[PDB]
């Protein structure tokens, strides 16, 4: 019902609008909530003691950052009723020889690097320090919005597309212990600890400044762009593993089962399971995403991995993925299965 775009696709006003919506949020005190709530989560361990914590390292990192999501966009259309959450492709930024080079940290929308004369402060953009308030982990105003493009040695990159599909081909949503050790765990690989950092972990780093540090991070209105496509890809998994469903269901720490309560709120993981049912939907979900239907299935075809589709001589196809320029991902529109294809099985 409710479209969330691409930052590519934003046209100006539309960019214009979401970042005066923010603006509007930090001034009504509204935004300030949003960064307690994330700092609340990451200290409230699940069971004390652990590493674990309600809204990291753990099960319910996906359905937690989706239920906050989903509260932001609440609050930005009670000021304007048009405005949607976008989302950072960053994938798409690391095809850049400089990434830091994306319209999103263009003075009109994100703004841009840290600026090193200046201690690393962030002076273009409307968020740029003069512009926007920040507050460190105790709740004191630390003036300045800081970023640091790939600076540091484990995160000099952002995540690639690869690293995207590598995720999206994992099987189980999350596995025991359930936290930064789990292993065959789409959640855990799509936070970013296997190997880490990966994925969410990494974008994190490589923004650097507040982004970099996990309990100030939203600090940074990028973090929800981020976050943005962190929940389109974990919607996308649910599609390709519409068979898999969320897990621990039970016998996890308390929190992190299905339909326990995920602090700070009375969400469960359930309640925000079908995001589709929460009234908002990705823009590759409507019709006519990147491309057009190569589409046609010419011949009948059997799987010969687990990451490929079976097909008919007739089927038609939404082809989702050019990359490979063999095996292309795509979406049968029979079945609505997503997997891979053979290029040369299919026509326009
Ligand atoms: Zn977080
Ligand atoms: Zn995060």
């Amino acid at each position: 019902y409710r479209v969330r775009k691409n930052v590519l696709h934003l046209t100006d006003t539309e960019k214009r609008d979401f970042v005066r919506t923010v603006l509007i949020l930090k001034e009504k005190g509204i935004y300030d909530r949003y960064i307690a709530w994330h700092g609340a989560a990451g200290k409230f361990h699940t069971p004390p003691g652990s590493d674990r914590n309600a809204a990291h390292m753990s099960s319910a990192f996906l359905p937690w950052h989706r239920e906050y999501l989903l509260r932001f966009e609440r609050d930005l259309q009670s000021i304007n009723p048009e405005v949607t959450l976008p989302y950072w492709d960053w994938t798409t930024d690391a095809q850049m020889q400089d990434p830091s080079q994306s319209q999103i940290w263009s003075a009109d929308f994100m703004g841009g690097n840290g600026n090193p004369i200046k201690d690393f402060i962030v002076d273009t953009g409307p968020f740029a320090a003069g512009r926007w308030t920040t507050i460190d982990e105790q709740g004191n105003p630390s003036g300045g919005l800081k970023r640091n493009f790939g600076a540091t040695k484990e995160a000099p990159t952002l995540p690639t597309r690869a690293d995207v599909v590598k995720a999206l081909a994992i099987t189980q949503y999350d596995t025991p212990p359930w936290d930064m050790t789990s292993q065959n765990s789409f959640r855990n690989q799509l936070e970013g600890f296997i190997n880490g950092p990966q994925l969410h972990n990494r974008v994190h780093h490589w923004v650097g400044g507040q982004m970099g540090v996990v309990p100030t991070a939203p600090n940074d209105p990028v973090f929800f762009l981020h976050h943005a496509n962190v929940d389109r890809i974990w919607a996308v998994w649910q599609i390709i593993h519409r068979n898999q469903n969320y897990q621990p269901m039970k016998n996890g720490p308390f929190g992190q089962n299905f339909r326990d309560p995920m602090y700070p709120w009375n969400t469960t993981p359930e309640d925000v399971m079908n995001h589709r049912k929460l009234g908002y939907v990705y823009d590759i979900e409507d019709r006519n995403d990147i491309n057009g239907p190569i589409f046609v299935a010419l011949y009948d075809y059997e799987a010969r991995t687990e990451d490929d589709l079976s097909f008919h001589k007739g089927e038609k196809f939404q082809i989702l993925d050019s990359s490979e320029g063999d095996w292309w991902a795509a979406r049968s529109l029979t079945t609505g299965e997503i997997g891979y294809i053979p290029s040369n099985y299919v026509a326009p």
